[PDB]
């Protein structure tokens, strides 16, 4: 479907090279279908992506589970905005609590509860597999050749 | 990278699990959200969403008179995700495109772009082709075919779904 929009701009603009196009849109498309379908599993536990991605990200940081926001922001697995309400969201839950900085009264650390630790080291195990079943329509050599790829991408996007 | 940073800390707190998936998962998703932050720049300067941006290119390259019913919209889209409702009213108000009464169904419309919403369009897809060329220029010619040969294939499986 993307080589037929390819192939409407070649007829539309064809004082345009429209093959950029055709990588970025299928990276995006894969992305969103990606989205849908860990979502589907991170619902079963009465999650958001941004919700799981914090919990897991505390939990990654080791026992007892405290970042900083700033370590916080810089090892979630993906970014977009302003942490604030989402922060607000998950202690209304109980799974995070903001506490005061002992080595800074002025600032707050993050800390993961024990309802949150529980909630996560359950739902990350049911996300690996639902990421392994989802990965399961590519052979292996070209999963290994689309990460290799992805990275080489990654790091030019993050070089920008 | 900080894909591996994140395996690396999975490994070390949760060594019963093969945190494997994530790696390639994480990559894509990290590429998307940089990607869209890209290409949401560029689309900015024309006072467009990226959303907004699909919606008219897909009309212009239905070719002239720019003429679409909302299904026609909808599949031909660069990239669908939920209703057009809000999006499709919003670029009427801005004068974009036209709701017209389809002559064979009185009881559904068509989409047309208008003219001054072919004459943004027209702009706004020379700058965006190049922004997307400058995006990709960080990878050479043969890393970009790999990557999109594969993602080619990972998008037919996730399809198939
Ligand atoms: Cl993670
Ligand atoms: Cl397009």
């Amino acid at each position: 479907a993307v080589d037929a929009i390819l192939e409407q701009w070649r007829r539309e603009r064809p004082d345009l090279d429209a093959s950029p196009m055709g990588p970025i849109g299928r990276l995006r498309r894969c992305a969103v279908l990606m989205d849908q379908r860990l979502e589907s599993c991170f619902s079963r536990f009465d999650l958001s992506s941004w919700e799981f991605d914090m919990l897991a990200t505390l939990r990654r940081a080791g026992a007892p589970h405290c970042l900083s926001p700033t370590e916080l922001f810089s090892t979630l697995m993906v970014t977009s905005g302003t942490m604030t309400h989402r922060l607000k969201r998950l202690e209304t839950r109980g799974f995070i609590e903001r506490v005061q900085n002992e080595l800074d009264a002025r600032s707050t650390l993050v800390q993961l509860t024990s309802s949150g630790l529980e909630l996560i080291n359950r739902a990350v195990e049911a996300h690996i597999e639902n990421e392994r079943q989802v990965l399961s329509v590519l052979p292996a050599e070209v999963l290994a050749a689309l990460d290799t790829n992805l990275a080489a991408l990654l790091r030019g996007l993050e070089s920008h």
